[PDB]
């Protein structure tokens, strides 16, 4: 539907309003804690300076003990206090009407097809180079969904975009070796052994003991030879 | 001992260091969260302008789903994260060498003793006008006295607490409770003129205080008698 998307756009907006509320909360806590800490900073720096004289006049001694017995306990209680209940409460509730895995993969598939029905370069989708933009792990996931479909066409394309972006300098949760594993395997399944070999060799240049890739190399030079 | 307190002073110095670290931790986390939030502030606002055209080109639909299914739960996980174990472990360990309630009460008594062995005015001990206590500190000392049945000191420190309140100090402690204790201590001391006086002012602040009405009637009774 479209109304569903407008409904989810709106949910996620309200959720951002909630989030920002929570941020006001944690800042307000954190600050009065900073205030508290500077107060003790002042006290504890002047007290370290002259422990005999400080502990001398017992207005200091009483303050020191009311502070260690009571104050540091309130303080501790406040550090432990939780500011996020409200926001998390909301989120837990909204999550009743969120998409699940099924819908995420559905949406990947949909993207996959709309790539080649309007016939588009993956750098031309990722980078919004047409008249929002895609992390390396996004491309990576697309390559995976594809690979699970044994769709090596798309696996090739997105694993390639994913490799391209990591090279370009995008810092990520995803490493080159996985990218190269899936890339080299999709390529091999395509028919072009010749590139599979080199890619595998890049993987090996990154991970010399990648147990799968060595076996892959042996296999490769074997089926080329034969 | 003196060295024992030197060890304590240093311990608390250390704890302040720990806490300051904790603050750096929560701030760092919060920052990453504000970051995430602003990125989504953009996305949501763009999307609301024209939901149709937006969910039109389905990279938008994909990201919207990935973000509702995966990413908001990582965000959730960040929100729930606890930056405090380091500091709280430090605290829970040091606590083994902290004073307890009895030590604190004890110190309050040591202070009451000092007040009079050097014969010193309360504003003067509080305001460190020698060559500083909050109103709740003052009240506290007052109570320790009271519990002792030391109505002398109860008198004095309830007086100082009321003094520091009227000056305009913000405190968790209200004027009426200080007045209750003060009126009563004064009465037990003997100056009944002042007990009446005070009870009256307490009533000026709370007109239906159940103890202090009967306190008014009873005081003027024993005055007249």
């Amino acid at each position: 539907s479209i109304g569903q998307m407008t409904d989810l756009i709106h949910t996620e907006k309200d959720l951002v309003t909630s989030l920002k509320d929570y941020i006001k909360a944690e800042e307000d806590k954190l600050e009065q804690i900073k205030k508290w800490a500077e107060k003790l900073d002042r006290l504890t720096s002047t007290a370290t300076k002259d422990p005999e004289g400080f502990v001398g006049h017992p207005v200091n001694a009483f303050k020191l003990m009311k502070r260690l017995n009571t104050e540091w306990s309130e303080l501790e209680n406040l550090v432990l206090k939780d500011m996020s209940d409200g926001f998390i409460s909301n989120l837990t509730i909204q999550r009743q009407y969120f998409p699940n895995d099924e819908d995420q993969v559905g949406a990947a598939k949909a993207l996959l097809r709309l790539q080649d029905t309007y016939n588009l370069d993956t750098d031309t989708i990722s980078k919004g180079n047409l008249p929002s933009f895609l992390t390396a792990e996004d491309c990576f996931e697309l390559g995976k969904v594809a690979y699970t479909e044994a769709d090596y066409y798309h696996t090739e394309l997105w694993m390639e975009q994913a490799l391209r972006q990591l090279d370009e300098g995008e810092i990520s949760t995803i490493d080159k070796v996985s990218v190269l594993d899936y890339l080299s395997y999709a390529v091999y399944q395509q028919g072009d052994l010749d590139k599979a070999l080199l890619l595998t060799k890049k993987l090996l240049e990154l991970d010399p003991e990648h147990q799968r890739a060595n076996g892959n190399l042996k296999y490769f030079e074997y089926i080329m030879a034969k």
